[PDB]
């Protein structure tokens, strides 16, 4: 369990249960944790959707949306040494420029670079400067490509709130 680990567990399940029911998908909550990212809590699919993100379980902090933001708002120097875990190359223009992209707009969006046919929409939570954690969306293209702006102002609303 993370209720002893997770101090705002509570407010994170509320945020995540309206998320889902405004926007009828799959939302979960990241967290940072080493060179992974672990899905600490996670509404699952009232469709049949059966994507990487799993309660309790971790993904390499590498790919997709939750990914992206973590590694955009975290530390410089941490972000780093991730990056160069994984073998990419931080200094690159095709990093840099994400992350400031993403910083710019607050969020990030990806489709298909975790489950074909997937993608994650996400924004970073904050305590003051330190970057806590992500709220995400998974959801299929088919649904995102309709619903791509309700989706991102509904995932930043919930990311605000924590
Ligand atoms: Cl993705
Ligand atoms: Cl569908």
């Amino acid at each position: 369990s993370y209720e002893t680990s997770q101090h705002n567990l509570d407010a994170v399940e509320a945020v995540l249960s309206r998320l889902q029911k405004q926007t009828g998908e799959m939302a979960a909550y990241m967290v940072p944790v080493g060179y992974r990212a672990l899905c600490v809590s996670q509404r699952e699919s009232m469709q049949a959707l059966r994507c990487s993100f799993v309660q309790g379980q971790s993904q390499p902090l590498l790919r997709g949306a939750s990914s992206k933001v973590m590694l955009a708002y975290m530390p410089a120097a941490r972000c780093e040494k991730i990056l160069r875990y994984f073998g990419e190359d931080p200094t690159l223009d095709k990093w840099q420029s994400e992350f400031e992209k993403i910083r710019r707009h607050g969020y990030a969006v990806s489709t298909s670079e975790i489950d074909p046919g997937v993608s994650g929409i996400s924004a970073p939570v904050m305590k003051g400067s330190k970057l806590i954690g992500a709220i995400s969306v998974m959801a299929p293209a088919h649904r995102v490509e309709s619903n791509k702006q309700r989706i991102i102002l509904h995932v930043l609303q919930a990311a605000r709130a924590l």
